[PDB]
């Protein structure tokens, strides 16, 4: 049955691109904690990131972030294969430039002075055609290359150089704004949210399996507690 | 005046072809416990299954499935004439195909895996033009057969073979589909049910009788308890 796919699910570590596995997981494809990993899924399309180690997230489980469930085109419930990747990478030249859509009011240099500082001592792997996502700078911007170096050999230096035209490119409907609300951005509710995982992920991940099986799903949930508490933002997420 | 036909009513064993009488029965028909019974009905058809001797279900009643009413087109408050077949019968092939209302995300082979451990250790008779139903699967699938060995002959076991074409039939408005709700769908509510039947039966069973008589029958007959107690499929079942 090739037993290579896992299922997907939330990650729990606040960092960016961090992919945390268990223990019977590396020493089977002897990968090490800064190894080059390559992803692939729908659209023929691959990915690539950093695999970090843990032995305290569960047992038997792969996490994935949000800032590359989108990217990578995967929604939850879905099969994903790992393989090792040792290819030799360096990037020269790079051109990223932000869609039109969440640069107002800003002006001037925005190069050298935002992405320069970030990049640094990350090291962090870059495929062609994809959409990554960055928190700060009192704002959330994010930014599509369109041309650089052949794919991939792509890899973050301070001696890399980067150029700009100066005409900013509108997205398109295939790609979804990440500055939308999703689980990650619910606080505080961990065992009330754990209860809908378990009752609206059945019928709207496998509809199939539904118009097959005899079983009535729910036909309504109500959500409690004081205005403010997010009874809002749960349900716009689980959407 | 012909003492052989009898009433009808619904039995309470949870059996799918069991057929139970009274101790002064076979004793009769002269007929043992494992032999093979005919009974007729309207639409000039006939019907064949299994009499299982009871000496605790009534005191002189003989008791009826809700799989085969449906299948001989009885209803209650009938006559039944029932009388023993010797006949040796052995089924050699047959043909069997599902109807396309309940077979929405099926997909493969479905005769050697369902159909074939269900049928050994039962030798359950099958006339032509019946349509059965089996539960089982995670849900609930019937079939009907169109094309066999002439009747009847009919004896299931190991070594018949059986066959598909792929295109299935379209039930007509003749039958009614098993999947409704019936007596035997209710659960707990026996006395209260039982007094139903004393009070809705005579009218709806017996109109000429009615339009013959002065006595005035209910009007209305209102039903309590808390919700989900079940006061709509009695009222369904009854109906
Ligand atoms: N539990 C929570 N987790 C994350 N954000 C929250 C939570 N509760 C409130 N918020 C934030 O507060 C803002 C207002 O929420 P609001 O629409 O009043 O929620 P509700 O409609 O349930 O009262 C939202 O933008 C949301 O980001
Ligand atoms: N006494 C009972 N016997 C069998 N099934 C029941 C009974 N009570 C409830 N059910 C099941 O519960 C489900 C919901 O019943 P519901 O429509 O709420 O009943 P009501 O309309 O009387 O409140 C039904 O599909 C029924 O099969």
């Amino acid at each position: 049955n090739r037993p290579n796919r896992l299922i997907v699910d939330e990650a729990i570590n606040e960092d960016n691109s961090v992919v945390s596995l268990s223990q019977p997981k590396m020493d089977e494809l002897q990968l090490f904690r800064g190894d080059t990993v390559l992803l692939k899924g729908k659209k023929r399309r691959e990915a690539v990131c950093i695999v970090l180690s843990d032995d305290t997230c569960s047992d038997e489980k792969i996490r994935m972030n949000r800032v590359v469930r989108n990217n990578l085109r995967v929604r939850l419930g879905d099969v994903i294969s790992i393989q090792p990747c040792p290819d030799v990478k360096y990037g020269k030249r790079i051109h990223v430039l932000p869609i039109d859509d969440t640069v107002e009011g800003i002006t001037g240099n925005l190069f050298e002075v935002y992405l320069k500082p970030y990049f640094l001592e990350a090291y962090r792997p870059i495929r062609k055609g994809d959409i990554f996502l960055v928190r700060g700078g009192m704002r959330a911007v994010e930014f599509k290359v369109v041309e650089t170096d052949p794919s991939p050999y792509c890899i973050v230096a301070p001696d890399t150089v980067i150029h700009c035209e100066g005409e900013p490119i509108k997205r398109e409907d295939e790609e979804e704004s990440l500055n939308e609300v999703g689980y990650d951005d619910i606080g505080g509710c961990r065992k009330q949210l754990a209860q809908i995982k378990e009752m609206v992920e059945l019928p709207l991940r496998h509809p199939a399996l539904f118009k097959a099986i005899g079983v009535k799903p729910p036909r309504g949930i109500l959500l409690y507690g004081p205005p403010g508490t997010g009874k809002t933002l749960i349900a716009r997420a689980v959407a």
